[PDB]
């Protein structure tokens, strides 16, 4: 079942060289969607395209408190309403590397380093989810 909100395990948690791939289609009336890599009560990595803001927000939530957002992009907004997408998240020792449709869009330095405990993937929001690899 690929209904959203979608949850699944990341076997063995995160470690350097582990890849997560999220494929789907942005809804034509989308406001936002989110991909969360969760550990317990924290969100290690929140990847959050916002179509009203024309932004891709990255952040971390610890004990229910959000940190400072990261929003830098090398070019234009890499998701579009109604458009198919493939998100590739690569875990390294110091950061996540994120590509969309093969285009590198950002690095995000780890704020939570307990990588094996980051063992739940959540995908939620205004998309049709078509494939997950964890």
């Amino acid at each position: 079942n690929l209904a959203v909100p979608f949850f699944t395990s990341i076997p063995n948690g995160l470690y350097p060289s582990k890849s997560i791939v999220i494929s789907g289609v942005v809804l034509s009336d989308a406001k936002r969607f989110q991909i969360n890599l969760r550990c317990g009560g924290d969100i290690a990595f929140h990847l959050n395209p916002r179509f009203d803001e024309n932004a891709v927000v990255r952040n971390t939530q610890i004990n229910n408190s959000w940190g400072p957002e990261e929003r830098s992009l090398p070019g234009s907004m890499p998701f579009s309403r109604g458009q198919r997408f493939s998100v590739w998240i690569l875990c390294e020792g110091h950061c996540f590397k994120v590509a969309v449709d093969g285009q590198h869009i950002c690095e995000y330095s780890h704020r939570l380093m307990n990588l094996p405990d980051i063992n739940t993937l959540e995908v939620a929001g205004d998309i049709q989810l078509t494939h997950v690899e964890t």
